[PDB]
This record gives C-alpha cells, structure tokens and sequence, in this order.
C-alpha cells in the first residue's frame, strides 16, 4: 500500500544518534533525543501530505472521580504507591496523596483563560501555568 | 469555574526541580524534565477526570505535495535551507533532500502492522519502526 494515514508509534530506533550528528546537532540536543519516543502523525489525501513528528519523554495519566479515593502507582515518576483523595474547595481542586511523604498532593484550578496548577512535595511547591490550545 | 476541560500547554513551570528533588527523582531524569514543555489534557465529566500529561521535546511538522518540489528550512532541526522533492519508489515515499549535506533525505513505508522510516545524511543512516495506533 501507499494509505499511510495513522498515528503511529517509535517501536525501535537505531543510530539515531549517527544521523543527528551527521546533521552537526549538538551534544545536549542529542542526549535528550535518545531518551525519548517518537510520534509521527500523517495526514494524507492522495498526493497530499501533512507530517508531524513530536518526541515525548513521560506520560502522567490519572483517572478519578472526586471524592473517591482511589490506590495509585506513580510510575513513570517516583514509583511509589500512595491513597489518593481529590475535593473541591470552592474553586480549586485539591489532592491529597496520603503515603511516605509528607504535604505529597496537587491543586488545580481555573483563573480567567489560564489552568494554574501547584505540585507540593514536603516543603517544595512547584507552580506551573498553562494556556488552552 | 469548576468545568476544567480542555487540552492546556505550560507557559510557566516555578521550582520543577526543587520539588523533583522532593519526589526524590533521578538527577539525569531531572535534568531532561526541566528542558521539556508540557501539556496536559483534560477531559472532565461532572466529577469524572481523566486527565493526560505529557513532556515534550522538539517536534517537527513538514506538509507537501508528492512529486513537487519546495523549499524546506528545517526550522528547529539543523536550521538549513533545501531543495526537497517526494517521489514514490513503488510503495517506498523516497524524498530527497538536496543541499548542503549529500545524500540527505528520507524513506517511509508500511509492511503490514509497521511504518519504516529511514533518515539518511553522508554516510550515516537511521532506520526507525513504528506502529499504528
Ligand atoms: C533529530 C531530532 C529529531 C528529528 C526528527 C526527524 C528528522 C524526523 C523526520 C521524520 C520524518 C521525515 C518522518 C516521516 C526530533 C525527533 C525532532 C527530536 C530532536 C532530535
Ligand atoms: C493534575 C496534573 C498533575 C497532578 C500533574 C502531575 C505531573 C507531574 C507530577 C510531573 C511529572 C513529571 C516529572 C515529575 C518529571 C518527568 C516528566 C513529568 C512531566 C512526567
């Protein structure tokens, strides 16, 4: 067949890093991009074609119902186990990850165009901002 | 408001680090996550989330035409200017890259469940499988 529409996903790659330095692609740029997997997405109508190629490190998916406490394995991070429990608090949602940290949670909350999220761990408070895309 | 949905990109990302360290994550792995972007989708039913996030390095989109030949700077990449034609070799998409570098361009072609990519510049050449999805 020529139908290659899909998405499709990195099984293996190799000598990668041959090809990105024949291209003179710098050191730092490299050791990240054998860590990660690729995605190629093709979109194509006949002759028509549209490429894209993103290269992802992790993938962090939690399912929950508010007020549900729920068991979770943070693989892909620490991959620990803690006792999960999401609430509301007006606004803002707030998760609490019971287990061997302390003050271990999340909050999540909409303000004007922007989503603000707070990771907490201890005494360390990580604070991200995002847009809609 | 509470309604959460919708698939958000990080313009900001406060004290990563310190709360990686927290987690008590590797220091290699530290060290790529803070030079990623993130996005996280939300996909929220009442009190159902699901919610998806992924880190995210460099991405590379090309559109073209079969058999017409374009100007691709590879803008990201190598950031170089050049003459790009993709021509079909049977079931095998064959474009040819012609610039500075020789013997620069690609293959792509499915073999039943898999996409084959082959990267090519000098003397140096990457094969890559994926899977449909
Ligand atoms: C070098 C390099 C990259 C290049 C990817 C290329 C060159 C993909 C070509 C894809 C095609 C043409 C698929 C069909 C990435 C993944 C962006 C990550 C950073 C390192
Ligand atoms: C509601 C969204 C939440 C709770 C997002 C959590 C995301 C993280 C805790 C980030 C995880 C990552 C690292 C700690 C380093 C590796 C890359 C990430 C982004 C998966």
């Amino acid at each position: 067949t020529r139908d290659q529409n899909g998405t499709w996903e990195m099984e293996s790659n190799e000598n990668f890093e041959g090809y990105m330095k024949a291209l003179d692609i710098d050191f730092a740029t490299r050791k990240i991009a054998v860590r990660l997997t690729q995605t190629d997405v093709i979109d194509q109508d006949g002759d028509n074609f549209k490429t894209k190629t993103t290269s992802t490190f992790r993938n962090y998916d939690v399912d929950f119902t508010v007020g549900v406490e729920f068991d979770e394995y943070t693989k892909s991070l620490d991959n620990r186990h803690v006792k999960a429990l999401v609430t509301w608090e007006g606004d803002v949602l707030v998760c609490v990850q019971k287990g061997e940290k302390e003050n271990r949670g999340w909050k999540k909350w909409i303000e004007g165009d922007k989503l603000y999220l707070e990771l907490t761990c201890g005494d360390q408070v990580c604070r991200q901002v995002f847009k809609k895309k």
